[PDB]
C-alpha cells in the first residue's frame, strides 16, 4: 504494498498538478496527420497524461454545449462520466497547449482511460494498456 | 390553458408513438449542402420532430462509446442530460429513417430543445422558436429559450 501504491499515487498527483507533460510530442504521422509520439518507453499500467479540461457537471455542460454553438460535424471534446453518484464532464473545448486532447483515437490502442482521484475530485487520466516503445505513436481507445 | 397544454401533450405522444414525421424532407439546401427542409408552415412553439435514438443510463453509454470505437473527429450523436435528477443518453449514431438527426445546427436556428415526458420516460424533441415557412431548413439550437 500500500505504501508504494500511495507513494506512486502521490507522484502522478505531483505531475497532474505541475502542469508539465513529458516522454511525448506532437509529430505529423504519415498519411494520418496531426498525433503524440512517445519519446520514451513506457511498460503497462504508467501514467501517460491526463485528459486535461474543465471538470463541470451536467448542468454546466449543457450551458456550454448550448453557447459554443460549434457544428457537430467537427466533433467533440467533451467527456461524460458518472463519478460516486455525480456526472460529471471533462472539457476539453479550449485550444490549450496540452497534449491529452491531441492523441489520436484507434480501434486498438496503447492507452486506456481511468479515473484519477485527487482529494474527492476525479481526473480523467490516460495509462498505458501495453508496454509501449519510443517513437510509437500514442493512440487512445474507451475500452 | 390547462385543456390546449392537455390537448397537445397527446397530439405530440401520438406522433412520437407512430413513427410518422410529418411537413418536412431531406434535401440539398441552397448554398450550403445536405439538411432537412419544411415542407409545410410550421407556428411558434410547434412540435417539430423528436431527436429519435436509443434512450440509455450513463454506463450503457460509456460501453457504446468504446464499442464504436470512431473516430472522434467526424462528430457524436450520443447526446446527454438530466431528467429528474437522472442522467440519460439519446444514442442516434444508427443510421435510420429519421429525421431529426439529419437537422442541421445553427445559433441563428428556428428549432428549439425541449424534454418530453411520456409515462416517466424522457424524449428529446425539437419545437420550432419561431414561426416556420415552407421551404426553410430546419436548423436547431441546443438551448431551451
Ligand atoms: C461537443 C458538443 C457535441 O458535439 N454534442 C453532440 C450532441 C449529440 N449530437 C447531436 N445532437 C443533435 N441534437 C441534440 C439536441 C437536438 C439535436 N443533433 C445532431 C445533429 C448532427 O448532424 C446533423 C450531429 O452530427 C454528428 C450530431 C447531433
Ligand atoms: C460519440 C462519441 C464521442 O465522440 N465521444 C466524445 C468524447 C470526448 N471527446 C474526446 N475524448 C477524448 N478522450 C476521452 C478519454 C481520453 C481521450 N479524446 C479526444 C480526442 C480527439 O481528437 C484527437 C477528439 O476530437 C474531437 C475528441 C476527443
Amino acid at each position: 504494498k500500500a505504501e508504494l501504491q500511495s507513494e506512486e499515487r502521490k507522484r502522478i498527483d505531483e505531475l497532474i498538478e505541475s502542469g508539465k507533460e513529458e516522454g511525448m510530442k506532437i509529430d505529423l504521422i504519415d498519411g494520418k496527420g496531426r498525433g503524440v509520439i512517445a519519446t520514451k518507453q513506457f511498460s503497462r499500467g504508467d501514467f501517460v497524461v491526463e485528459y486535461h479540461g474543465d471538470l463541470i457537471e451536467i448542468t454546466d455542460a449543457k450551458k456550454r454545449e448550448a453557447l459554443y454553438a460549434q457544428d457537430p460535424s467537427t466533433g467533440c471534446y467533451m467527456y461524460y462520466f458518472q463519478y460516486l453518484s455525480k456526472t460529471y464532464c471533462v472539457d476539453a473545448t479550449r485550444e490549450t497547449n496540452r497534449l491529452g486532447r491531441l492523441i489520436n483515437h484507434s480501434k486498438s490502442g496503447n492507452c486506456q482511460t481511468k479515473l484519477h482521484d485527487i482529494d474527492g475530485v476525479p481526473h480523467l487520466i490516460l495509462i498505458a494498456s501495453r508496454d509501449i516503445a519510443a517513437g510509437e505513436e500514442l493512440l487512445y481507445d474507451y475500452g
